């Protein structure tokens, strides 16, 4: 029951890079020589990384939604498929 | 100017796996023997993959937002930092 393992798992579940986690463990073991500025910087970095991803994934999701909704999804010959036509224009 | 290269790039920008792209190129080269059901299935699979990711990334973003907002981010000794306390409870 080494408590820092739970700490690490939680940082992991938040998608912190191994390098960021090393920094956090460094702060955790010696708090008297680190500040809120350092720990917050690590969080802001990870937060910006996540928000940028979510944005580029939602862009894809919107395009994928249009592609999905326009196709009939039946035995209709793919010779007429809008999905292939769309991927052609991009 | 081999047009299928543009096709591939567009599928790439949508985050389709290499295997899905192989399937699309197979449909593209021989449309007379494939249907909208096949091409749509490939799109739905990718769409569900993206929506699940966006959901797990937004979960992180919400937690990261709370962590970020609660910390003063100044020289305040990390001995009092809420970020480390939070990562402790998870
Ligand atoms: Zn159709
Ligand atoms: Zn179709
Ligand atoms: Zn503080
Ligand atoms: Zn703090």
């Amino acid at each position: 029951d080494l408590q820092r393992l739970k700490f690490i798992r939680h940082a992991r579940q938040l998608g912190f890079s191994l390098e960021s986690i090393r920094e956090l463990l460094s702060i955790r073991i010696d708090p008297e020589h680190h500040t809120c500025q350092e720990s917050k910087g690590i969080v802001q970095e990870r937060l910006q990384e996540v928000e940028a991803r979510i944005a580029e994934l939602q862009s894809m999701q919107r395009s994928l939604q249009r592609l999905n909704d326009a196709c009939c999804g039946t035995a209709h010959s793919s010779v007429y498929c809008s999905i292939l036509e769309a991927l052609e224009q991009g």
